[PDB]
């Protein structure tokens, strides 16, 4: 199922639905998987997270000409880490408008990313406020509160069984939560439970550095979070 | 000292013509106690506040400070994050019908952190200024988010027409030996957030902020500097 394309890896995860997969070797770990989404919507694309690098997101969008060749209408990332924005010129050069919180934009020159073009923001209650999402389809974007860092955000596929956890999530099968160097540590467990009560019916649940697996990944990840307060 | 007025278990300094600052005190018996400071703005025939006090009965000391001392109604608070020095007395200004603004993250939080939310949210643009919007009839209140710094979701207020900007717990004073409760602490992003806040007001030349008396302008860069070796 998998099919390689240059260096990146492509799934199909529902008739609509792709993972799109990217590598970076980082020394002591190797060579680090990142998985993000594409989705066709009409007779739109969207994708959900760059790659690592400019020069791969530039292979998604080549691999999205050939097997879907309909135009990207947008792209939204999830929070302000190289895995996630690391391609943010290859968007901007193609010239496909680019989304992401508000905060991940406030910390991306920070965190070395460049800033998406327009930023979303949240109600009280996670949800993106809908004017700051404009024709974002099927995709719900839902703001769980701050664990893996405090700018990350997550999101459902409607029509759909798919949740995206970005790097908030880990599989079921994970003997740690990842990089915790940015993270909130009492908010964590909180936040990705939130994320599991916003999205009660996905059965799919995608992860940046985890394949999909089911809603255990879910309470796994808080269980897992749970020891670090 | 001198010219600092007191209700009750409440202390008040004028700092302008039209803004207060309130202080109340957290006993913890056996140690002493811990000064929260917020602002009171006169805007024409309205009153508005920065922050509540730590808990419910403090606030409505503050309230009744207010309607003696000014005699103007209140149209609304901000409150600065979810924490109790900040958010306690939330219950308060609800029962006395005045309307509450927090960051929507705040809101988010204020349960997790045993607060309750305020009836509003404020958003905030990439570079920190709230969406205007979301911050209805403000007047010379100007709010802005300047990042993670004491808390994810600390925001910081400056007041138009004034020399005063108001760095809730960010900021502390120039004279700090450490930046304090630094719990729930964003130690990677502190310093710029302290620094964006100096930004953001760069013509403040009181600094307000909770756990000292006003500053000058030193509070920003000594902070900033501070929160430099937490990285
Ligand atoms: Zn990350
Ligand atoms: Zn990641
Ligand atoms: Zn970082
Ligand atoms: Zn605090
Ligand atoms: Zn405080
Ligand atoms: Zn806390």
């Amino acid at each position: 199922g998998d099919q390689r394309f240059g260096d990146l890896v492509f799934r199909q995860l529902a008739p609509n639905v792709w993972q799109h997969t990217s590598y970076l070797d980082m020394p002591g770990f190797g060579a680090v998987a990142s998985n993000g989404l594409i989705v066709r919507d009409g007779g739109r694309v969207l994708v959900v997270d760059t790659a690592w690098t400019d020069d791969q997101t530039a292979q998604i969008l080549n691999w999205i000409k050939q097997e879907i060749n309909l135009p990207v209408a947008l792209a939204v990332v999830t929070h302000a880490h190289q895995d996630k924005m690391g391609g943010m010129d290859a968007l901007h050069a193609a010239g496909i408008a680019t989304y992401a919180n508000a905060l991940s934009n406030q910390l991306a020159p920070q965190e070395g990313m460049v800033a998406a073009q327009h930023s979303l923001t949240f109600a009280a209650n996670g949800w993106v406020e809908p004017a700051t999402a404009p024709n974002f389809g099927p995709l719900k974007v839902f703001y769980p509160g701050p664990g893996h860092t405090s700018d990350n955000i997550t999101v459902g596929i409607d029509g759909t069984d798919i949740a995206f956890g970005g790097c908030l999530i880990k599989d079921s099968k994970a003997k740690s939560l990842g990089n915790l160097g940015d993270a909130d540590t009492e908010h964590y467990a909180a936040s990705a439970r939130a994320f599991g009560a916003a999205f009660p019916k996905a059965s799919m649940i995608v992860m940046s550095h985890s394949a999909p697996d089911s809603r255990a990944a879910i309470t796994h990840t808080a269980r897992m979070a749970d020891k670090l307060r």
